[PDB]
DNA sequence: GCGAAAAGTGTGAC
DNA sequence: ATATGTCACACTTTTCG
DNA sequence: GCGAAAAGTGTGAC
DNA sequence: ATATGTCACACTTTTCG
């Protein structure tokens, strides 16, 4: 509909997986769109841990917060989980293609909309859940948006503890010995790939 | 300004200290703006601890989060921290107001980017910083807020060794010690009202 | 500006 | 208290040419 | 589906 | 190896009518 005069002005391009799309400080002057795959958001201390953010996919915009005031950086980091195609516009030519038609712009607000959403709660869930729990709403969450697929009975999916790691925040052992007091406990099954039930 | 125009197509409505402008469940069908005031946005724990999200000063839009989809419920809370002239729109007029003007759907847009980056940055002092971290950190930023009176030396912040627990994440007597170590380091001087940068 | 009622805060071994 | 991190390395488990 | 690295992981007790 | 949460209430400071 709208998207297609919006995605005809843009660069497109291809990231291999592991790629890194976009760098935490590096001056923001580009918009970007996922046309294919999906992208880690994540970001770091000096000290080099880092946690992720949120996972985006098929449809989402990146590099959205630069676009309304310049000066500034790229908020995050931006890897990519696998391949994608990558629809990439000044922010300048889009600041234009807004004076065009609104719906683009809207489009883009619903999304940091519900960002703004989803991020709150993770703050919340730190601040009020101790590991065990974080853990518990990571395996739900997860085990659901699309790259989960359809186990007979509670859906599949393949995370590392590592990675959970960066999502709840703790680490891979903790999150280790926490997950089989899962298993024991009874609401998950895990090898490799994880079976929510 | 079209702001004005904005306004003039609005509903003013005055409020109180400590008064809950919106609650968390309710269902989102009109965005507001705070003419005159300060509020606090905040979340609650599964018995009632609070975790406050941000504060929102006069000049930014509250609840514009339904705008963009259907029968979301209000997702925090809101109580006016001072008094609060606040004024309303309703979802649709609003729509009708951005078909015409677009200027203010950026107007708005532009404060949803700040706050998912002040939000992303508070998960990352929550998950790496250290409660005298958290705590020294919250003291840079309430020190650079709007409602901070100038003092010889620092920015004198008037607040709650409670509500420095709630913003942070931790409990009132963390707050208190590590608020005496801070002092005894002559890096601030409290007493209800605290001064950062030596006193 | 008054103070009385309400709210805030330290303390320290687990 | 009570929850979680940090150590080394041989260990699985998953990578793919 | 072949094995061989490459990843990813469980110790424990301070 | 460690940090911070806990519990009660005299005592201190803020509130607000
Ligand atoms: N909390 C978040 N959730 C999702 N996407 C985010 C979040 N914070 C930042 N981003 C995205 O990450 C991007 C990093 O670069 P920019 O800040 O330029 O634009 C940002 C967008
Ligand atoms: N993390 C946040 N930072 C700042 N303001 C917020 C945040 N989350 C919600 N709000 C504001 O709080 C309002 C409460 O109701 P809505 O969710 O309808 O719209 C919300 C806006």
């Amino acid at each position: 509909p709208t998207l297609e005069w919006f995605l005809s002005h843009c660069h497109i391009h291809k990231y291999p997986s592991k790629s890194t799309l976009i760098h935490q400080g590096e001056k923001a002057e580009t918009l970007y769109y996922i046309v294919k795959g999906s992208v880690a958001v994540l970001i770091k201390d000096e000290e080099g841990k880092e946690m992720i953010l949120s996972y985006l996919n098929q449809g989402d915009f990146i590099g959205e917060l630069g676009l309304f005031e310049e000066g500034q950086e790229r908020s995050a980091w931006v890897r990519a989980k696998t391949a994608c195609e990558v629809a990439e516009i000044s922010y300048k030519k889009f600041r234009q293609l807004i004076q065009v038609n609104p719906d683009i712009l809207m489009r883009l607000s619903a999304q940091m909309a519900r960002r703004l959403q989803v991020t709150s709660e993770k703050v919340g869930n730190l601040a009020f859940l101790d590991v065990t729990g974080r853990i518990a709403q990571t395996l739900l969450n997860l085990a659901k948006q699309p790259d989960a697929m359809t186990h007979p009975d509670g859906m599949q999916i393949k995370i590392t503890r590592q990675e959970i790691g960066q999502i709840v925040g703790c680490s891979r052992e903790t999150v280790g010995r926490i997950l089989k007091m899962l298993e024991d406990q009874n609401l998950i099954s895990a090898h490799g790939k994880t079976i929510v039930v």
